């Protein structure tokens, strides 16, 4: 109506496509929502259920979420930008996870009370109702927000969700987010896994690597802030032949990397030039990058996020690379003297 009539018209513009891509695209944008919360010392718990019935519910911890806010956002306020501001699933991609179910139930918990809003082909049902008593929070905590869907049968060409690449994208979420806690409940199962990384990408790093053998028993590991954008960085060698870089902003991945991802190799490649006493041409990065797991992500403001183009692929920040070669060129130089891997690299020219 306005907004969700908008995208029930045409849902793939909105969410890829009515394949499977857009399907699972649909939690996707929901678990992004717990991210940007979590991302801003918001939110400390998520969970994410998949039943059998082909429904998916989401819930997360809060202090400071509405009713208020649900319900402006269920609507469309804030989406795409319109208006700036601020709030649970602002700014985000929530709008089109609901008006492309069939059936949506939505939950907040606060001030020892609890409100429900409920949701018909992509649109509230009025302003919602109290729920009288409270139900218990899946997660007990000050404030809580629960988002249960159905993706529109009539809508998307497949239904079934695949658990095990839910299952990733948690994982994933906890490294992001280090120290957040996320939850992948598999109610058909019994099972319900929790992820909790407090060591974040370098941890996650070392989950990637556990299998191979490592030339060192700690990732590399930096995590600074340069103009208000978080930059968390692991590096892991290993002794065989296989490369691995993972890149993210905001916790979406950015597949051709970027000005993060080039503040980094600029910054290894230039430290071992150094330390060598040859030039960066010597260590190339198809070389220096032999048996590496490497992950570089960047967070901010969604705003202070641009790319090179519409495919969101590669990361385009004014300035960004050459703050980050600034910052870890030096610390890569003193962390490599006394380092397990550096002879062996150095050994690379």
């Amino acid at each position: 109506g306005g907004i969700v009539e908008n995208v029930r018209k045409r849902p793939g513009m909105y969410c890829g496509d009515v394949g499977e891509y857009g399907l699972h695209h649909l939690v996707y944008f929901l678990l992004d929502v717990a991210y940007e919360e979590a991302r801003r010392g918001e939110c400390r718990d998520v969970v994410l259920e998949v039943g059998g019935d082909g429904s998916i519910a989401l819930f997360c911890t809060s202090r400071t979420v509405t009713a208020e806010n649900l319900v402006r956002v269920a609507t469309g306020a804030g989406f795409l930008g319109r208006p700036p501001g601020d709030g649970w699933g602002w700014d985000s991609m929530l709008v089109v996870s609901l008006a492309l179910s069939s059936r949506y139930q939505v939950d907040i918990w606060a001030d020892g009370r609890q409100w429900r809003v409920m949701g018909e082909h992509g649109h509230p049902q009025g302003e919602g109702a109290a729920v009288t008593p409270m139900e218990p929070m899946p997660v007990s905590a000050e404030r809580g927000v629960r988002v249960h869907f159905v993706p529109d049968a009539t809508i998307f060409e497949v239904l079934a969700f695949d658990r095990a690449r839910l299952s990733r994208r948690c994982n994933e979420l906890a490294a992001l987010a280090p120290g957040l806690r996320v939850s992948f409940a598999d109610l058909q199962r019994g099972e319900r896994t929790l992820w909790h990384l407090p060591g974040g990408v370098a941890q996650w790093a070392h989950v990637l690597t556990e299998a191979r053998p490592q030339l060192h028993p700690e990732p590399v590991v930096f995590d600074f802030t340069w103009d208000g954008l978080r930059v968390q960085c692991a590096l892991q060698w290993c002794e065989d032949e296989d490369s691995t870089l993972l890149s993210f902003a905001n916790a979406v991945r950015t597949v051709r990397h970027g000005a993060h991802v080039k503040g980094v190799t600029q910054a290894l490649r230039g430290a071992l030039a150094k330390l060598s006493g040859e030039t960066r041409g010597a260590f190339p990065w198809a070389r220096v990058a032999q048996g590496l797991t490497a992950i570089v992500a960047v967070s901010g403001p969604r705003r202070q996020m641009a790319f090179a183009g519409p495919t969101k692929e590669l990361l385009a920040i004014p300035g960004l690379e050459e703050a980050i070669r600034k910052q870890l060129q030096p610390l890569f130089i003193e962390l490599l003297r006394e380092h397990p891997v550096t002879p062996a690299l150095l050994a690379r020219r």
